């Protein structure tokens, strides 16, 4: 059951303004629901208030469109 | 299993320019496949043509969202 959620996150994150990738995706099942950590790529010369924008909007439209997300973490790292 | 993939089939059905709405909607499980059949609104004074055309871009926003549909219809009333 888990590849299919990876691919809609790795998906919905690339669809987020200022993503360079995603870089990297630990997802695990806590039983029905799905927490996550993931690193995001990003411009090197956006600022770090610029990143952590970034990282919450990722946030926000990863938990939106997949409903058993109940955690997830985005950090930056330049690419 | 079946109330969440309902609504990404409606959610996203109602993001296709020209979708007046999703009128009806039956969706069942063969296997782990979805076979589903919908009918959606649209504009009456749409020409038969353009709703045949978004008849067919809904089929295929929703058969690339939603990888366990293996068959989906799509017609099309007046709203
Ligand atoms: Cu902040
Ligand atoms: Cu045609």
């Amino acid at each position: 059951h888990m590849e299919a959620v990876q691919n809609r996150i790795v998906e919905a994150a690339e669809r987020v303004p200022g993503v360079r990738g995603v870089i990297h995706l630990r997802a695990r099942y806590v039983g029905q629901d799905i927490w996550a950590n993931m690193i995001i790529g990003v411009d090197p010369e956006n600022t770090v208030e610029q990143a952590h924008e970034i990282c919450e909007a990722v946030q926000a439209a990863v938990c939106g469109k997949i409903r058993r997300i109940e955690s997830l973490h985005v950090s930056a790292e330049a690419r």
